[PDB]
């Protein structure tokens, strides 16, 4: 899909049998999503954003359907107040900017 | 332009006369910069990340001019990390995410 930006770029993911609406965020390194139950192993990893940092799960080689596309990578798991798809899987997906 | 997204998908501005690299963040509502000299009035104006929440100054009305497209609208200037061109702008721009 070609997706504008009039609103914010939600996609529905598929995560851990889970289904979540989550950001297409070119300005995120990382996937960063919503507390969640993950299974299997993680490590302490830390995120700054806009004012703060926050602790959050590091998760990886996670499959992921995106928009239909299935990935598999690193995902954040944390305090963040929006589920975010980061350049990490965006890329895998092929996502692009274009103007 | 396609930008892909390997990379953090930085933009050379041109904002009150100086030039900026700035990121190109569909993940953000609005515009925020770092401290800048801008001329003209201002609101404060509270944006939210992940952690944090900043003050910043509210500037409408600004001449910005992004990868070579001039575009006009409101600005947030704070202690942002890093500048920030959001979907404000990118839809003047008539920037897609694709794939
Ligand atoms: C999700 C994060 C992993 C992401 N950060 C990164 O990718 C960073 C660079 N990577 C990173 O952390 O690498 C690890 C590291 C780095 C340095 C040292 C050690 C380790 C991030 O927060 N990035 C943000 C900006 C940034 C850039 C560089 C450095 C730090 C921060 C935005 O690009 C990103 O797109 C977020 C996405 C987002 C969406 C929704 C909620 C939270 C976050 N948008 C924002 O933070 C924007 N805020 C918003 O758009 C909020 C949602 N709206 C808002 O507040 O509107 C006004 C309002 C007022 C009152 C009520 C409601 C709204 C902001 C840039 C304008």
């Amino acid at each position: 899909p070609q997706i504008t930006l009039w609103k914010r770029p939600l996609v529905t993911i598929k995560i851990g049998g889970q289904l979540k609406e989550a950001l297409l965020d070119t300005g995120a390194d990382d996937t960063v999503l919503e507390e969640m139950a993950l299974p299997g192993k993680w490590k302490p990893r830390m995120i700054g954003g806009i004012g703060g940092f926050v602790k959050v799960r590091q998760y990886d080689q996670i499959p992921i359907e995106i928009c239909g596309h299935k990935v598999i990578g690193t995902v954040l798991v944390g305090p963040t107040p929006a589920n975010i798809i980061g350049r990490n899987l965006m890329t895998q997906i092929g996502c692009t900017l274009n103007f």
